[PDB]
């Protein structure tokens, strides 16, 4: 009979939670996965009641200014940091006799900061807009905004770079730039230094002000961030459920989740109230949305057996110290590689720039 | 033949009201609905009188601080809330044979902001601009905004997210995260919780401090917000009835009504005017016209005919208390079943 | 052979609204260009400079309400549409073969003029430094408001007001009271589906009370964008270049009913405050407009018999009379015959169509 | 047996000033040529020492304020001024055998406002940041914006509108509107008044808050403007060396240049310089860099259309004012029209008319 | 045998230092370089202690304002400059055969202002937002923006223009207009003068409210600018791995390395700190990396290498101070070239020339 015939449609094979990615699905399946990530910037989750810690969850707890100008010591609960989580994905593949394997790729991802509607709480107390009778209206946030938003198959690499190299960051509970060099910061670090170089592994302990999205040379991670500074800059937010970024790039391949796990970074700043005291400015932040859509990719072998193969072949043998052989008092003057056959050349140690005539 | 043919345009069937979607019209015919939302935040459009009421009718009443950091109780006529509209569309076709179904589906929609031009009103007892004379002009809306405005086949989801979570928020006559969890806030709905949801399914009464468009993990609605802070931002607005939206998604669906009703929600927060007095803060916002063109589709029915009627059966009988007939203490003696 | 040019259109006639009287043909293109002032409070009547001061391109003042309950905003002081219509020649006087043919907007070019005219900062202005009134004359600022509107028809208006207390002048101006006959009610400030006007005067309709209405279906297109503000720096492009498209979803654009067409405009840039108690002026500039038209065939939707009657009922004056109609009606009886047959016996029998065909009603006595 | 084969690119003829127009290229050739305007808005550029006129140039000279609502005398150093500039092409055509022309064709502007950087200068003795220390930063240049430039084979067209109409310019050194008219300024001239009109034909003279680009019937211009006034607005300028403006129109054609001559105008205002005592503002202008891309284009012959065919059908119409030929003061005796021929009639003097349907003869005398 | 087959990718041959570019590839190779800039604003990197300085490294030392109106001498330390760089690339190949070589041609640029979540400082000693308690918040950086970057083939072209020409800029450790033109600044310098021109051959010592980038008749750099003035104007940044540049032109060319060296300029300045002391205003620049794509493009040679090598060879000839056989004084009399044969011509004084095209005998000399 002739039959209406609905549009097609993508066909839904199984929704539920993270294990519903344990159904084996085949070649050609499309999942999407949903999370998200809260602002973790101060104050932590850890002290739930609402009198205890008086529950600036979702802020700081209220910054402190600097002493002296050779004296900079904030607290860690004043400074926001980096969010992230790690979503551990299903092993794929069994096929380690072609050099070919299947792992996960991004393709697109639709994220939405969640929550702008709460900053039209103008009621409360906070340094009133009236203030020469304390009436009016609660002032709302406002400030520096900071809108940062990660990506990748790997964790976030990050650069470090400081308004003063002299702030005394505490040693404990937050991780600095000397946390990663062990040594006293340098005057370099005010500017881009290639040494300051972390990986965001650790979630809420990386400060945002330290610490930020490095362009490496080669890399499996999308970010996207801006910034809006100023002191009484309105926070501007928009918010939708109908565009998405897509994380291919000119290769058309996107971050391949490398071990199984897929990334994700954030954070978003709106500005700081002020209270009803001594201006005392608390940062507040906004939780993230993420809906990330992974495909399935085959790709080259990533895991080299020759590494355990050679392992093998080292495990055996003690640990050597040895003259150096690498690094900067390398004792290994020249390595030249041969492969082919040529015409014998002229000079053969000829340079091939123009500034060394 | 001899004279000119004009262009082809679509072919008016009827126009009217609500009740010309009783005409039956075909597969490929196409439905266009206006309607408005007005600006439910605050005061109520029940005093109708312009002395008893004072008439902030399209405005909140008067915003009033926390005493202090522990006490917050906002005063529900103050707090703007979620408006919203449910259109009941007519029952459609279907085929049995094919258990194919046909349901409305909206297609675009043309949405504007509707009174822009009334923020030019200068004069009035508003806070003067040269406030030591007591001249100048009267100071127009200013502050923060908020426009949010959704269309779907099914009430718009809502997730919970507060500033301070001590607010004591009244128990009736508004719709609180206390009111959905039995419970009180916690600090984690600060944040995110995903225990505090809600769908915008009354009118007037969900505040939109409290609930916000939740993306969910699946969804039949497309909602279109955007925030402006500050506290003397300028208020911007541009209108005009030529631009449209489309409501179609990655697939080419868009909201495909369940039940039949299409559901419209908005709010339009336009900023504060304030008072030649304490500088009280009522909040102003502006209606919302909406142009929904929807369309029918075919739909493949999900659910076998008799889960469905087992389903209207166990809605159409109330739930019986009733003597143990299963359990440990079953009053059934013996069952027995016999063939041939 | 040498070098030939480039088809560049063939411009047929140049002039005024005379040149739309020749006959041009039936795929001819007309660019009507014009203008609309800004007509916000002073009129333009009084042409001397020292009478008016001529505030004439500006409002004449701002003055406060006195109380909550007691406002009245002195209609010199309420900046106004501004509209006009351009009478086109009758176009299908000659004939027609159940398809008319109307003039058809299709394009336009617009601009505000006058914005560098906003760089003048000397004058009597509110100073920059105002403790010892030196400095610079402080611009024209604060809220602006732009729209406009190219129709075959005047406008829509939909009432929607701030206040619904405010007491309007009765006489010179057109609020929500003037169209229906009552007072403002509250829900006159938020939106009501029974405030609703047309474009019809220009200088009569205050903007702060009279908003382009998304009706169902339109022949208007209408374009505009309001910031608010107190101090909010004026914006504005000016440019020959860019071209707004009039033509709708299916593509036809503002057909000129009748053989008008209605431009609509109001561009307010913000306020001048004056030295003195801080009377504030708003301003308004002209708005330039360049309409492209066509003619497009088209089809009547409406039978002859209503078109008579139309006619007709609009020459004979509306009677009062007797009741002819309704519970205390004077009609007795309406019989209606339409062919012949045998004599029935009752020659008062009652006969009526229920649903399909005529049934005798007998009377109730078996 | 092959060598390689670099892409195709257009190859370069001469290279240098304007003399490098001399050389004959042919019809295809197109021609790029770079120049600038200064900013000729107050102080001139005459005296160079750095004492004499202290060197304002680029700047303007201080505003003075009115001293009351009917005393304004702006002080023409005080006045921006729209920059223009000719370029004398060479002209092309020398055959006068066929029906064709050639014309130079603006296609394409890259321009750019040159001199962004030098507003971080805040160095200097200007109006301090914490003046009540009197320390801080210089402020920067700030406050109202104009950025206008044209490109056209003729000069740009203007409209006057000013804030306000007395404001008693000075009648030497500047174009004012009663330059033009040469009356005193109506009211009509704060709102769009269509008799106050020029043309931009000389430079450092019209100034811009009276003059602005007028869109006009038809045109051979292209004019970009964008305006931000305030009193505190940070200035923004972009300046790259990627994207270039296309000139031509609807019908695909650009500013054909008309007595081989190329126009450009411009004006672009950047704020205001506070002085270190009352605060006497200056205003600040940046240079423009243009970059025109030409070609030739083949038109038609205009001139076989002679004066006399082509007569006064424009706004060549000198006056009336003569002896009355019209009214009941006429001095026109008699008109008679004669169409056919008939048989030679009696009385020649016989006067016959034509009445509200045909003709008929006037009974004769008697 | 049957395998999935991968999506074919471009093939990394080898990556490391500028040390990897000695690797001859082929003609279709394509090489990506990352770098960066550090902002030259003030203060120098090079006394590296955190007190000798005070490190205002990245930042520049203090604004100190003119004492009068006519004298106006600001400190080199807090003139923020221009930041440059140049890339040696290796030599390619050559065809003499057919006068064509290859250059390096730069396709795109990836680039970033790197540092912006660092102007979320706010607690440290700065002028407090809450001025009469000194408390709040320590005011963050604001003030006035200028961030341009140039990718080319040769050093970019700068324009003079100044405020004031009347400033006295030190006449060492700066290159001013008045280093250029070696007499001092006219009033055509704070418009537009075509004399004050220069390149940014130097680095930490263009100025950049003196030299701004020169729209020349020619250019082989794209540069890419934008201001953003003010006093308490926020920043604004955006940043992403995501976006690229194109560098191609309407021919689609692109930045052609003449020299084998390739040229990034920047500066982006952020806006001021204010002390607490008194209103000193620091500015504030942070760094921009670049990641330019390159390729070889075959071009041909402009100048014929005959007349280079003629030339060089002459160059070791004897150069001789004879009798002006050139000039105005020429003590040469006659200049004739006969080429072919024609019959006996009348005149035997006759003069001959040719005019722009062709030969023509000169005008019968009756006129």
């Amino acid at each position: 009979k002739a039959c209406p015939r609905p549009a097609p449609v993508p066909k839904l094979l199984i929704k539920g939670g993270m294990e519903v990615l344990d159904l084996v699905t085949g070649p050609d399946s499309v999942t999407e996965i949903e999370a998200f990530l809260n602002p973790r910037m101060g104050q932590p989750p850890t002290p739930e009641s609402l009198t205890e810690g008086g529950q600036y969850y979702g802020w700081s707890r209220g910054i402190n200014l600097a002493t002296s100008d050779t004296e900079d010591s904030p607290e860690n609960n004043t400074l926001p940091t980096w969010s992230m989580a790690k979503l551990q994905l299903p092993m794929l593949n069994e096929d380690l006799t072609c050099d070919t394997l299947q792992m996960w790729e991004a393709v697109s991802v639709k994220t939405e900061v969640v929550g702008s509607g709460s900053l039209l709480d103008v009621h409360g107390f906070n340094k009133p807009t009236d203030t020469v009778n304390t009436k009016g209206i609660s002032t709302p946030v406002e400030g520096s905004q900071y809108h940062v938003f990660a990506v990748g198959g790997e964790p976030l690499d990050l650069q470090g770079l400081v308004t003063d190299a002299r702030t005394k960051y505490k040693e404990e509970g937050v991780v600095t730039i000397k946390t990663i060099t062990k040594k006293d910061m340098v005057n370099k670090d005010q500017v881009l230094n290639p040494i300051s170089k972390a990986k965001l592994d650790k979630d809420g302990m990386y400060p945002v002000e330290i610490w930020h999205p490095d362009p490496a040379k080669n890399e499996n991670t999308r970010y996207f961030g801006n910034y809006t500074g100023g002191t009484t800059t309105p926070p501007v937010l928009q918010f939708t459920n109908t565009l998405t970024t897509v994380l291919l790039d000119e290769n058309g391949v996107g971050p391949l989740c490398k071990g199984e796990g897929l990334y994700l970074s954030c954070v978003d700043i709106m500005g700081w109230r002020v209270t009803r005291n001594y201006d005392v400015h608390h940062w507040r932040g906004l939780p993230r949305y993420f809906k990330i859509t992974l495909r399935k990719r085959w790709v080259k072998n990533p895991y080299p057996m020759a590494s355990l193969i050679s392992s093998l072949f080292n495990n055996m043998l003690p640990q050597v110290q040895g003259q150096p052989m690498e690094g900067e008092n390398t004792q290994v003057e020249e390595v030249r590689v041969y492969d082919g056959t040529e015409p014998v050349p002229g000079d053969p140690d000829m340079t091939r720039y123009v500034d060394r005539f």
